[PDB]
């Protein structure tokens, strides 16, 4: 019955609100100029970078760790929508923990291209924008670290989703069952199919005149699962670059045998 997807959706789509602070309907306000929302500083350069601390270790790195703390933020929250999905907690403990696993950079990256356009990304709860160029300019290691999310939001932002779309889709992709290592995959199965029907019907009544939007969607997945994955060598190299530099445990664990 499509009574019952709609439920699930909007169930969804409430748990989004709540675990997840800035919305894609807020990034695009503060994007695109609304008076809903207010202005983001903008850093670009080096001194609107150390002006940005003001309004809101060597450039790169000090960049590189905000962006690591703030993924463990995004994992936090990613984990407590999860919760929320009908199922979940049900399964197999340490299914739950193989889902999370490798849904989490899948899910993170997938809501954060919200936060992007093809010019930057918005930090520090939208307050602030850093520009795409700044990030590409910095050294070595850390210059190519958020380019290729850069790329992959430019093509997603342009499926056009919004909040109640993705609250569903990044539920289908925590709930995958092709995960590694997964000891009971048919209940995972179970729940991703009555979720993909959700995903379904969900994108024909929001985006009716978006031609197999469903099909184009699921395609999407397999560009954030190339991101996932180039995304761990890079930081293989910095482990590796900098002695000194320490990668949170909880983001350790996330890439501990992929
Ligand atoms: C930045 C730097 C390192 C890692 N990492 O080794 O997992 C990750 C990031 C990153 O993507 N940070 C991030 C993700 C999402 C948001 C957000 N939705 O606001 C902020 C920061
Ligand atoms: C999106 C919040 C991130 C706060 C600033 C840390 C830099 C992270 C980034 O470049 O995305």
């Amino acid at each position: 019955e499509s009574a019952d997807l709609r439920a699930l959706a909007k169930h969804l789509y409430d748990s989004y609100i709540k675990s997840f602070p800035l919305t894609k309907a807020k990034a695009r306000a503060i994007l695109t100029g609304k008076t809903t929302d207010k202005s983001p500083f903008v850093i670009y350069d080096m001194n609107s970078l150390m002006m940005g601390e003001d309004k809101i270790k060597e450039v790169a790195i000090r960049i590189f760790q905000g962006c690591q703390f703030r993924s463990v933020e995004a994992v936090q929250e990613i984990t407590e929508y999860a919760k929320s999905i009908p199922g979940f907690v049900n399964l197999d403990l340490n299914d739950q923990v193989t889902l999370l696993k490798y849904g989490v950079h899948e899910i993170i990256y997938t809501m954060l291209a919200s936060l992007m356009n093809k010019d930057g990304v918005l930090i520090s709860e939208g307050q602030g924008f850093m520009t795409r160029e700044f990030l590409k300019s910095l050294r070595k290691p850390f210059g190519d670290f958020m380019e290729p999310k850069f790329e992959f939001a430019v093509k997603f932002n342009a499926l056009e989703l919004d909040d109640s779309d993705l609250a569903i889709f990044i539920a289908v992709i925590i709930l995958s069952g092709d995960r590694p290592g997964l000891l009971n995959v048919k209940p995972i199965e179970d729940i991703q199919d009555n979720l993909l029907q959700a995903l379904e019907l969900q994108l024909k009544l929001n985006h009716p005149e978006s031609s197999q939007l469903f099909a184009k969607l699921l395609q999407k997945m397999t560009d954030l699962r190339q991101i996932v994955t180039e995304h761990v060598q890079l930081l293989q190299v910095i482990k590796k670059t900098e002695t000194d530099m320490s990668l949170h445990p909880l983001l350790q664990e996330i890439y501990k045998d992929l």
